[PDB]
DNA sequence: TGCTCACACT
DNA sequence: AGTGTGAG
């Protein structure tokens, strides 16, 4: 009976990242409620980062600024770099590099956002636990860790009540055993304090973490004590913690596969999985989906943390809503020259930093009538970093979808353009 | 929201 | 390949 305590997970995750990135550039909007926002023009803007001070009033991601604005008077806006006719993220991706390589110092990252990245700290904590005797861990170790489920038992402020659980839990701690899943926990945190430590004293970013045995635990642990704290969920908070839990909340089942768990099984929070046996859950989604359902709602995961800084791919995308649709031939070439040139620009930069070449672009677009993210999807080969040659051969594995019997037209109006580099190649 | 990115299925 | 899902 293998019990999923086999490795020492973390997920750290920037608080609000864009906003922190703004407010560390512009100190005016620091401690304030303030929000990033993309092309002003339609209704203030989308709103795609928000400090915890704005969200104190409600404001949210995917707003626009100006319903942002009715809930929140004194809200201060940052908008995004534009290039090109489009939002530019290069001043957020610079600042993920910026953390991901301080992270790197510490153990091995999967880059999973440009804001979180996961850790497997398995190898750092077996190494920490031999030069550490065998001596207790100081509650001053752990000055910004919860312990899930503690404390119980036999204050009325915040901090009070994550001392008492951080003393709880290491009054029990058996520290004589180099080999219990919870003293690895214990130390995997110990170390998620120092590299958190360091990340906030080499960038004055501030973020949160989870430490568990998997990917999925520390990233539900993770968002427990947001902003600037960190997790600590063991196995054995696992069945008092997924017992008023939603299917929901759990990674990769917050869309249709989690609504069928509920539906077809008639339950609501993690907990209720249990009582189904691994045949049962395989027969209503598949050898992959039963078997992942039944190791999890009992805290056991095996996905790996990959050895992965890097993106597989790069993309450069723009919708086209509404009476925007693209229209006219040269409008498609334009804008597709547009993207060949944002791609290419970081498409250099890519093979000067990291020693890699893409070989296929992939071309998508968006059709004004049809339902779904992407309309269509089609590929040639990149054997050049050229915008000009780029935006051509994607207009021409494109230019039969033109339904228009005319030459200068385009029907139906295009609502998206989507250039992707892929397949990379050591340079 | 829009602009991304990973992945499973076929 | 090309499509669909899930997420930030
Ligand atoms: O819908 C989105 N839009 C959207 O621009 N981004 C962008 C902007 C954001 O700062 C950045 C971070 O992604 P997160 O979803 O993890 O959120 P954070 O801002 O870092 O902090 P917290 O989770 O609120 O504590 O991606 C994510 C989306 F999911
Ligand atoms: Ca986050």
């Amino acid at each position: 009976m293998a019990t999923g305590q086999d490795r020492v997970v973390a997920l750290v995750d920037m608080d609000c990242f864009f906003v922190q990135v703004e407010q560390r550039q512009n100190p005016h909007l620091r401690n304030k409620p303030c929000a990033v926002v993309q092309y002003k023009s339609w209704k203030g803007g989308g709103i795609i980062a928000v400090s915890y001070e704005a969200r104190a009033f409600g404001v949210t991601r995917s707003m626009w600024a100006d319903d942002a604005k009715k809930l929140c008077p004194d809200l201060l806006l940052a908008q995004v770099r534009e290039s090109r006719g489009k939002a530019n993220l290069t001043k957020y991706r610079e600042a993920s590099v910026e953390v991901m390589e301080i992270m790197s110092r510490f153990a091995v990252i999967e880059r999973a956002s440009i804001d979180e990245a996961y850790v497997d700290l398995t190898s750092a904590v077996q190494e920490r636990l031999q030069k550490l005797q065998g001596q207790p861990i100081s509650a001053d170790l752990l000055p910004s860790t919860y312990i899930e489920g503690l404390p119980q038992g036999p204050t009325v402020q915040k901090e009070g009540m994550r001392k008492q659980g951080l003393f709880q839990w290491l009054d029990s701690l058996q520290i004589d055993n180099l080999t219990s899943p919870d003293l690895q926990l214990t130390v995997g945190a110990v170390i998620v304090e120092e590299m958190r430590a360091a990340i906030e004293r080499e960038t004055g970013f501030q973020c949160s973490a989870g430490i568990s045995h998997n990917k999925v635990l520390a990233k539900l642990a993770c968002g427990l004590n947001k902003p600037n704290r960190q997790t600590l969920v063991s196995h054995g908070s696992v069945p008092q913690l997924f017992s008023q839990m939603p299917i929901r909340k759990i990674r990769s089942l917050g869309g249709k596969l989690g609504a069928s768990v509920i539906e077809i099984l008639g339950i609501e929070y993690m907990g209720e999985l249990t009582q189904f046996t691994e045949s049962q859950l395989q027969s209503h989604f598949g050898e992959k989906n039963g078997s992942w359902l039944y190791a999890m709602c009992r805290g056991i995961e095996h996905d790996p943390v990959k050895p992965r800084q890097l993106p597989k791919t790069i993309g450069c995308s723009k919708n086209f809503p509404g009476k925007t649709a693209l229209a006219t031939r040269e409008q498609v070439q334009w804008w597709l020259l547009q993207l060949a040139q944002e791609l290419e620009e970081r498409l250099t930069k890519d093979r000067n930093d990291n020693d890699r070449v893409a070989t296929q672009l992939v071309v998508s677009i968006r059709v004004q009538g049809d339902k779904r993210l992407s309309s269509l999807r089609r590929c040639c080969a990149l054997t050049r970093y050229d915008a000009h040659k780029m935006s051509h051969d994607a207009f021409t594995v494109i230019k039969n979808c033109n339904t228009s019997g005319i030459q200068t037209e385009w029907s139906p109006p295009l609502t998206m353009l989507f250039l992707c580099a892929t397949k990379f190649s050591a340079s």
